[PDB]
């Protein structure tokens, strides 16, 4: 099989914002998300060819990874903190059905979504 071309990072036709909310996700991707010990194998898309993946995107059909969402933040494509959440959430989902309940990457998605919910919790004023 092949990869599915990545999900979009820029819309002509979709309003595009800078905000407070917003910069302060990317600096949490950019400072603790991205480096972290379980980051590697959420920070580009699933390659189902590299990794001879064949059920990867039989299964997963909304992919997310955290270079498209910090591409996103980088490119202003959100309008606000919630798409961005809505887009981890995809993420650490496609995780928990692609794989088995207590596989070691799942564990390592659950670490990683404690903390990105952590961080939530955070989210400044405005
Ligand atoms: C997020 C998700 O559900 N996935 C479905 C399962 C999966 C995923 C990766 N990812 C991955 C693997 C290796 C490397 C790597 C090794 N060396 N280098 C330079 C890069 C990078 C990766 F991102 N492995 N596996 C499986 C394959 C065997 O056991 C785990 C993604």
């Amino acid at each position: 099989s092949t990869n599915p071309p990545p999900p979009e990072t820029s819309n002509p036709n979709k309003p595009k914002r800078q905000t407070n909310q917003l910069q302060y996700l990317l600096r949490v991707v950019l400072k603790t998300l991205w480096k972290h010990q379980f980051a590697w194998p959420f920070q580009q898309p699933v390659d189902a060819v590299k990794l001879n993946l064949p059920d990867y995107y039989k299964i997963i059909k909304t992919p997310m990874d955290m270079g498209t969402i910090k591409k996103r933040l980088e490119n202003n494509y959100y309008w606000n903190a919630q798409e961005c959440i809505q887009d981890f959430n995809t993420m650490f989902t496609n995780c928990y059905i692609y794989n088995k309940p207590g596989d070691d990457i799942v564990l390592m998605a659950e670490a990683l979504e404690k903390l990105f919910l952590q961080k939530i919790n955070e989210l400044p004023t405005e």
